[PDB]
C-alpha cells in the first residue's frame, strides 16, 4: 500500500508546515507538523487544559469508537527549543493520505508548553525519527511510519516541501516525476535514534567548494540550518552588514542585502539552496534589520539540516535494514 498527502506553510515564512492526518472512527481530521527529528505522535485533546488551547483542532477519544485507554501509559517530551508537553497515551486508528495504520498510539496531551498554545494552526506532531526515541513509559510505542513499514509497497517516505508554497509527503513510493537527474544515497547512523548523515563539504554562493565533513540530522521539523561557527561565518562575511546579535540570538542582516546561495554536498553531488530561502524577514514588525536563515549551532550541541535545506531538495528517507537518506535536485 502507499499514502500521499499535501504539506502546507503554516505562515509566509515557511516557519512549519502542517499535514491533514485522520484519527479515530469515524475520522477526526487534525493538522500535524510532520518531525523526522522527534518519534512521538502526540495532539491536542479534550484532556488538554483549557487554558493552553488557543484555537486548535482537539482530539476527542470518547468519541472515537476505535479509540482504547492503553492502561498506565504516560509520556513527557522536551523539544531542543525549549518546548514540552505531556499527557496520557490511546490507541486508535491514524490514516494519512489513504495509508491506514490501526492500534496506532496517539499520545494526549493534558499539558503543553507556551509555544504549541500560541501556534494555533498545529494541532500536534507526528513524528518520524527511529522508534528508539519515543517517550511512551513503561511500554515504549513505534512510529506512524514503524507500524505502516510491513504493508508498504516500500519501505520508505519522502519529502517534498515547498518553497512559499504547497508539498508533498509519500509513504511506499518514489515518485520519479517529482525531482531531476538521479537521487544520490549516503549512509545513516541510527545510533542517537535520528536520521543522520554526513554531508561532504559546502560552497557559499559562487565561491570554491571546501570538502569538510559535517555530520548533522535531516530534521523537517526545525525551521533553519544549523551548522558549526566557521561555517556559518564564512557565510555571513559575504553579506554586507550582517553581524552575530546577542539580543536578537543569531545572525542579522540588513533587509534591503541581496543574499548568497549556499551548497551543501551529499556525496559527490551538490544541492544548492537559494540565497531567497535564508531570509526570514524583518527580527520585528517595521525593522529593515532582517532574521538569518542559517545559523550557528555551537550552542545546541548538534548540526541540524532543517527546513531551509530540505525544501531545497526531493529527499527519500528510505528505511530499509540498513536505513540511507537520498538527495535529489528539483
Ligand atoms: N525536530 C525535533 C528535534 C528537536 C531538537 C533537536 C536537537 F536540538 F536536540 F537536536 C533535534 C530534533
Ligand atoms: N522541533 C519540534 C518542534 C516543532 C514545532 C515547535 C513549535 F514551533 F510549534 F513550537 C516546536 C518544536
Amino acid at each position: 500500500s502507499t499514502g500521499s498527502a499535501t504539506t502546507t506553510p503554516i505562515d509566509s515564512l515557511d516557519d512549519a508546515y502542517i499535514t491533514p492526518v485522520q484519527i479515530g472512527t469515524p475520522a477526526q481530521t487534525l493538522n500535524l507538523d510532520f518531525d523526522t527529528g522527534s518519534s512521538d505522535l502526540w495532539v491536542f485533546s479534550s484532556e488538554t487544559t483549557a487554558s493552553e488551547v488557543d484555537g486548535q483542532t482537539i482530539y476527542t477519544p470518547s468519541k472515537s469508537t476505535t479509540a482504547k485507554l492503553l492502561s498506565g501509559a504516560t509520556w513527557s517530551i522536551s523539544y531542543g527549543d525549549g518546548s514540552s508537553s505531556s499527557g496520557d497515551v490511546y490507541t486508535d486508528t491514524v490514516s494519512v493520505g489513504g495509508l491506514t495504520v490501526t492500534g496506532q498510539a496517539v499520545e494526549s496531551a493534558k499539558k503543553v508548553s507556551s509555544s504549541f498554545t500560541e501556534d494555533s494552526t498545529i494541532d500536534g506532531l507526528l513524528g518520524l525519527a527511529f522508534s528508539t526515541l519515543n517517550t511512551v513509559s513503561p511500554t515504549q510505542q513505534k512510529t506512524f511510519f514503524d507500524n505502516a513499514k510491513a504493508s508498504l509497497d516500500s519501505p520508505v517516505f519522502t519529502a517534498d516541501l515547498g518553497y512559499h508554497a504547497p508539498g508533498t509527503y509519500n509513504f511506499g513510493f518514489i515518485d520519479t516525476t517529482a525531482y531531476t537527474g538521479s537521487i544520490t544515497y549516503t549512509a545513516v547512523s541510527t545510533k542517537q535514534g535520528f536520521w543522520e548523515w554526513t554531508s561532504t563539504g559546502y560552497a557559499v554562493g559562487s565561491g570554491t567548494f571546501k570538502s569538510t565533513s559535517i555530520d548533522g540530522i535531516a530534521d523537517t521539523g526545525t525551521t533553519l540550518l544549523y551548522l558549526p561557527a566557521t561555517v556559518v561565518s564564512a557565510y555571513w562575511a559575504q553579506v554586507s552588514g550582517a553581524k552575530s546579535s546577542s539580543s536578537v540570538g543569531g545572525y542579522v542582516f540588513p533587509c534591503s542585502a541581496t543574499l548568497p546561495s549556499f551548497t551543501f554536498g551529499v556525496g559527490s553531488a551538490r544541492i544548492v539552496i537559494p540565497g531567497d530561502y535564508i531570509d526570514f524577514g524583518p527580527i520585528s514588525t517595521g525593522s529593515s534589520s532582517c532574521f538569518g536563515g542559517i545559523q550557528s549551532s555551537a550552542g545546541i550541541g548538534i548540526n541540524i539540516f532543517g527546513d531551509v535545506a530540505l525544501k531545497a531538495a526531493f529527499v527519500v528517507f528510505n528505511g530499509a535494514t540498513t536505513p540511507t537518506l537520498g538527495f535529489a535536485s528539483k
